[PDB]
């Protein structure tokens, strides 16, 4: 078996506008997303190849779970919002929350709150406590640690529950989680007339994203001077492109490399 990790993303607005619901859920199995959920429609959808799949999670029961979780983050929210007494400008509260696990083992977990994009609370296991960043983060680490029963269900959360639920999913997603499309590789070259040659390097058309994209002169690896990534969100396919600079006295062959899991071996393109 490899990694897998089962992650979520929570979002709430302390400001009304409209057409925009104040609470907005995301869950995602690795990259791909697999529900969503928001405070006016108040029903968790399932999104992409998981339209598709029946038993997995029965979605009408989740619903009830999110609407939970939406009442007791919306608290949180306003609870800082009057702790600062803005109560009439836009605020934003982001919890995220995940674990992993390698050959079936649990391998990580995390758990952790921002407020208006700065750090405000994440929960530590191995301690275990919540750990503020942040002055108002000192009252919810209070009442999320008012009965020494809470910390300890958090990290059963994390330590139990969340990979418990990712390998139910893991049963119903195997097929989706495991594609493997092989890299295209496309080579480049540019100069002014007698100068640094640009090379350039560009896999695309891949999955899954993890890559290894590099030139190499003669077997040794080089620096890349530019290097980037893309993501389209539709297919879910990626590309992750590298550039070096090769000045024009230097003779020595160039080829690039790109190593992924759906090769055998990784592919060598010599520049010629
Ligand atoms: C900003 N830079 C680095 C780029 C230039 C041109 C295209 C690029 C694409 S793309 O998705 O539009 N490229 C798809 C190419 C696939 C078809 C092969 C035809 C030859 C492509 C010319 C090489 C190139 O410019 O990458 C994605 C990301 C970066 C690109």
């Amino acid at each position: 078996d490899g990694r897998y990790s089962l992650t979520y993303i929570y979002t709430g607005l302390s400001k009304h506008v409209e057409d925009v619901p104040a609470f907005q859920a995301l869950g995602s199995l690795n990259d791909l997303q697999f529900f969503r959920y928001n405070s006016k429609d108040r029903k968790s959808q399932p999104m992409g190849l998981w339209r598709q799949v029946e038993g997995m999670e029965d979605w009408k029961q989740d619903s009830q779970l999110q609407k939970a979780r939406e009442d007791i983050f919306m608290e949180t929210l306003k609870d800082i919002v009057e702790y600062y007494n803005d109560s009439n400008g836009s605020h934003v509260l982001q919890g995220r929350f995940g674990c992993e696990i390698e050959n079936n083992r649990s391998s990580g977990a995390f758990w952790k709150y921002y407020y208006d994009g700065k750090d405000y609370i994440e929960f530590n296991k191995e301690i275990p406590a919540w750990v503020p960043f942040d002055p108002a983060a000192q009252i919810t680490k209070q009442k999320w640690e008012a009965e020494p029963v809470y910390v300890q269900r958090a990290k059963a959360y994390l330590e139990e529950e969340c990979p418990a639920t990712l390998r139910k999913y893991l049963k119903y997603s195997k097929n989706i989680l495991d594609r493997q499309d092989p890299p295209s590789v496309v080579v480049t070259s540019h100069q002014a007339p007698g100068e640094k040659k640009k090379l350039k390097c560009l896999a695309y058309d891949f999955y899954p994203g993890k890559i290894d994209v590099h030139w190499t002169r003669a077997g040794e690896v080089q620096e890349p001077e530019l290097r980037g990534d893309v993501l389209h969100n539709g297919n879910g396919t990626y590309q992750s492109w590298v550039v070096v600079a090769v000045p024009p006295q230097d003779t020595a062959p160039y080829s690039c490399h790109v190593q992924h899991s759906s090769l055998a071996q990784p592919l060598v393109v010599p520049w010629e």
